[PDB]
Order: structure tokens, then sequence, then C-alpha cells
């Protein structure tokens, strides 16, 4: 018998518990590096002359050491400003990492925001914390000995792949052509061409010429970067519905909601957005708002894996698909474990900060056998560190 | 420089993939097993005629086996009726483990459904999915090294626990008493009352009687079990808010959202509800229109921990707190990593089946150091299993 005319509890044996057992973070180190990019890249922010050419792009990184031996690595960054405040946040909170259980990562993730109350919970202040979440999550996956997708579950070993790099506006039509030849022999799924600019022809003549090399299945998308004002962009949107393209990137500004979903609502061509958005509070008002097809968060900017997490739920619920912003060393994973069919974005601008460089094979991104994010820091990563910070000691 | 005037593509050094390096299921075996209970028990859906009194709970167990070594196992139940359905099913779509990598839960969530397609994506055959969706949980933690709660990260190490074996309507009043001794001095955390019966009299004289033996601050709650209607509902709530209640469960139909939600904006007192909803959708049906303060899901009832979890993110971002149903062997795990402060019910139900029992001190149940969800199956889970099964070899 299970049970009885009254109430027995047992006693137990094994009065050890999970937090006297726990591992605990004993060590932390900070670093702000600065990627150089010898062409200034330009997409339509810069030919509308709402920014400058793109010449560096910020790096923060986090290390993390436990006592029993494990260690994480994660990263965020920022294009033009934001990089320093990111680093010194993340230097003025990261102290508080040390003697916790950092698989507590939720648990931490909120101890760091309230440790920061005053500064928020969306924008910088999280994208400082972005370098230690995805620092604990590549730690609790080798901790399991799993690749991060496996870790969180994939839904396919691979992931459809695009480039981006070779389809700036400050790159001659001819040079974008080569890029393209370049980029498909290199077994590339897809292509995306900035768009945006001032001359509308201009676009037409370059995206068109763009779609005749590429023969009417390659999957070709176009960004346009917040640069259109609505008009603009329903009236470009049904010029473009022509080239079949997988999605029109950015038309209208990010925070345009009732923008995007009304263009979504008129053009078939699926619409995208979401790169500048910085928390899962603001992507949650784009998806109630219908304003995409495609949903476009960036880890580091919404404040790391855990928020990302809570944003691909929320689309899926929605239906949406998903096409990551950057960092594919870390949406590789996140994408991987998606439940529709995503996209992943290509850069070739972080290869030289890792000793590892992933799979492109059948316009596809494999996923290999590694650990975690699959990734180590190269010698040329420390060579471009500015700052550095660490607190704790090395077990 | 991180970029160049074209685009450039790395040449990958490692070329192992997740995929050809990945763990593989390789055994499954599968057991329906009855725990009897000597003391026939019964609710108020017994005393108002729904149901006969309860003198057994089927068990269906499922142990999987990877080829790397990996061991996992995970249960689902069945008050009454369901048992004999829910193991047949595990049974037909089972064979279906063999050669998948373990780590992708989600993945192979959607396979099973996909083999039973024609029997839906909820009720009994997503409970049949429940012990092998916990069994894989159970495993992934295990290959951490981690107890479960760790694995999804903790925000807690202990949870808050009442018992509700000692406050059934076929106990009489001077023996709930003597319960409510026996528990608090074995560290009970609160004390639930099950109330309902068709003499509304008689439930107010119990409780008042608990109350009273328990003392102004000692938590207390109720449980309906759907007997009343909207009419009594409200009416008992305006005279049971004088107790300070930690809240009123079922006090309706499980499926009317209106009448509970109708109740919780005009009671003070929390109300609670959700243990007879049998997928995430239905329980999303709940949330949305706000019936309860309290969500009461149930792992095995709901299709295991996967659905739980996507439930206790809904809950939690509408601001409820959660209140597992029974399976505390499962729910101490999932309670830990609810954001908002939970509720443990205790049972002794289940203690003969495992080897391991848990801690219970001043008003909490603690999460041992043991890995996964820290059990063992008895050698008396053995003795009743009634039908077992197997597929795959052993490695």
């Amino acid at each position: 018998s299970a049970n009885s005319d009254a109430v027995t509890y047992a006693k137990a044996a094994n009065t050890r518990t999970a937090a006297e057992t726990g591992d605990r973070i004993e060590w932390v180190k900070l670093s702000l590096a600065f990627l150089p990019l010898a062409t200034p890249v330009s997409d339509a922010k810069v030919l509308t002359g709402r920014q400058k050419p793109l010449t560096e792009v910020a790096i923060i990184i986090a290390e993390i050491r436990s006592r029993d031996g494990f260690e994480g690595v994660g990263f965020s960054y920022s294009k033009r400003a934001g990089g320093q405040g990111i680093y010194a946040h993340a230097k003025e909170i990261a102290d508080n990492l040390l003697g916790e259980d950092p698989n507590d990562i939720d648990k931490i993730y909120t101890k760091l925001l309230w440790a920061g109350a005053s500064v928020g919970r969306s924008g910088m202040a999280v994208q400082a914390i972005s370098p230690i979440d995805i620092a604990l999550w590549d730690m609790k996956a080798k901790r399991a000995g799993l690749p991060l997708a496996k870790l969180l579950g994939a839904h396919r070993d691979s992931v459809q792949c695009y480039n981006t790099s070779g389809g700036f506006l400050h790159t001659p039509l001819d040079q974008v052509l080569k890029n393209v030849v370049i980029s498909r022999e290199n077994g590339i799924g897809g292509i995306k061409l900035k768009v945006g600019q001032p001359n509308c022809a201009e676009d037409i003549r370059r995206l068109t010429a763009v779609r005749e090399a590429l023969g009417d299945e390659f999957p070709l998308m176009v960004d346009a970067n917040q640069q259109w004002d609505r008009e603009t962009a329903i009236r470009m949107g049904r010029k473009m519905e022509q080239f079949n393209l997988i999605w029109i990137e950015e038309p209208l500004d990010a925070y345009d909601i009732e923008g995007h979903a009304q263009l979504a609502a008129a053009l078939d061509t699926p619409i995208a957005t979401g790169e500048m958005l910085t928390s899962f509070r603001e992507h949650e008002q784009l998806i109630l708002g219908n304003a995409s097809d495609f949903v476009q968060p960036d880890a580091p900017r919404v404040g790391g894996i855990s928020p990302f997490l809570k944003i691909m739920d929320l689309a899926a619920k929605h239906g949406r698909k998903l096409a990551p912003h950057f960092a594919m060393e870390v949406h590789l994973h996140l994408s991987a474990a998606y439940p529709l069919e995503p996209w992943l974005e290509h850069f070739e601008w972080l290869n030289p900060l890792f000793n590892e460089q992933l799979e492109l094979r059948d316009g596809r991104m494999w996923i290999s056998d590694r650990h975690g994010l699959g990734f180590t820091l190269s010698e040329q990563a420390r060579r471009w560190t500015q700052l550095t910070c660490e607190f704790g000691k090395r077990p």
C-alpha cells in the first residue's frame, strides 16, 4: 500500500544538497577589442547621411572559469559608438559573478540586472550582460560535452546561409557581381543586397543585375536599413515583387511597427526586421503588432542567449520565420534550435578572432562537433584587445 | 584587417560534424505498473457522485539507454481509467526512438507526434510521450552531471511544500487534525484541505477547525476539485476570505475560463487551477483568459517537461505564480527553475517507487545533489509492474 488512513513521511538518507555541491565561479576576465575594417563599410544609413562609414567593430569579450575546472567564453559588440559603455558597465558589475553557481543562468542574469537597476532592462546595460550570459551558456554546453545547439536541442544539423558582406553600397556594381561569383563558388546559399539609397533607380539597376546573374531560383534578398519612408517602401515593394525575394529587410524605421505590418500585409514578399532592437520587450511589440514575416533578433544586442530564447519562442508561437543578425558564431546554434527553417547571415569579419572556422557546404553552414559555441580565442583577438580587467583568481 | 574590397571565405580545419558524432538511442523499456492505495481516496468528485473512490494509480515508466552509456528514466500516470491507453500508445510509438540523437528532445517529440498524428497533440497521446520526454531530460541533466533543476537553471535550492494527502474528504475531521500535527511535526510548510462536498456547511466547519488548530499564520489552502457552480463558488469565496487562504483551487469546471477569471477578479484571495489540463494549448487559453492567480500544470498530464516549460514561461510572462500538481519527484526541479516563488505539493504515494527520498525541512523540500531527476527505480516498482516491453538492444 502506498497510503494509509493518516499520512506518512519518508526519512532521507542522502542529506547532501545541490546548493552545497554545485560548481562556483572563481574567475572572470573582460576585454574590449576593436576589429579593424580596412575597407570602410557603407549601407543605406551612410548614403542618406545618417551615419559615417564603418571602419571598425568593438568586441567585448567575457571569459569565465569555475572552481571545478570549466570555462566559458562569450561576447557582445558595437558598430559605431557603444563599445566603451558596454565594456565599462560589464566591468562595473562583473564581480557579482564570483561565488555564484554558474548553472543558475537566469538567477545570475537577474542579480546582474539588480546590481545595475538604475540603467534599465534594455539597451546598452543588457548588452553588457550579453558576453557573460553567452559565456555561461558556452560553459554549460561544455559541461555536458555538447555543441551549444545540442544542449538547447537541435531541429537541424546545418543551416541555410546567405552572404551580406559582398553586397554593401560602397561597392561598385561590377565588384558586387564579382563577389557573387566568389561567394557562390564557396557554397553560399543566398545573397543579400543593400538598398535604400537616395537614388532608387540605381538600387533597381543593381538589384536587376544581381538577379540576372544569379538566375531565377537562387535565394536573393534586400536590406534598406530603415532608409525608406512609407510611400517609397510600398512603391519599391511593388516593383521588387518581380524578383521573387526571400525577403525585404528593414524597409522602414526599426520602431515603425504599423508601417512594417502594413507593408507585410500588402506584399506577398516576406518582410523582415529586428536587428536594431535591444530587448525581448522591444521584439515582443513588433511581433504582437504583426510587423514582419521574418524576425531577426541579435543575441548580443538583446541581452544574450537567454532573452534570445524567449524571443525565438514568441516568434514561433506567431508562426514567424527566424533570420538572426550577424554573429553567426552564436546564431548558428540558436537557429539550429528553431522549429521552423531559419536563415543564417554571413560576414567574414569575425573570422580572425577565432582559431576555428565554420564549414560552408552546399548552401548551408554545418554545426561542428566542437563543444559550446565551438570557438577558441586567437592571438589576433588578444592583439586587438585595448582594455582588459579581471576578477577573482584563476583556479 | 577583418575585411576587404571584395569578399573572403576562410577554410575550416576540423571536419567532424555534430550530426556524425552525436550520441544515439539504442534501447528503450516501457513499463505499466499499478500503485495500490489500501485506503480508498475520495475528494469532492466522489462525494458529488461524479466518480468512485480512488484505489490505485497507474504508472507508465520509460527507460532509455544510449550508445555512449547514458541512461534516463521518466514516467507519467493515470488516476482511474487512462493508464492502459497511455502505455499502449507509448508501446506503439517507442520504436521511433531508436537511432535518434537523444539531445534533440523537441525534434524527437515532433517525430513522435507525427508517428501518431491521427490521435492529436493533446490528451492521452501526449501523456504517452511524457515518460519518454521526461526520461530524455533526465538523461541530458545526467550527461551534464547536474540535478535537473541545475541543468534548467535554478532560482532556489529548495521549494515551499504543502501536504494534500492528509486533507481528503473520506477522512473524518479528528483524523484530518491528527494528520496536520504529523505533517507539521515532519516539517511541512502548508496544508491544503479538500472542500466542495454537497454539504457546504460541513466544509466551512472542517475549514474553521483546521485554521483554528494551525493558528492565524500557517499557510492554508483549499481545493474544490471543480465541484461548485458559479453561484456557490462566489458565495463560498466571500465566506472564506476571513481564513486568509493562500489560494482557492479548482472552484469550478476546469474549462470554465470566464467563471474562474470572474472569481479571480472578484476575490482578493488567489484562485488556482490547471491540474486537469492536458496540453500547453489548454493552459494557454486559461492564461490568456486571466483564469487564475496560480497556474497548476502537471508535467505528466501536459505531455512532459518540454511543454511544461513553455507553460511556465507563459505563466511567468503573465505575472502568475506556479504551483505544479502531484509528481513532486519531477515538479521539484521545474518549480525550482520558476522565477516567481512557487509551491510544491506533497503526497507520499510515490515514495515506494524510488530508492531515494526527498528531504523535507523547515517547510521546504530540498533539491539533492543527485543528477537528473535524482531517483532510481526500486525493486517494489518492478514488483508492481504488470506489463512491460523493450525495443533495441542494451548497450
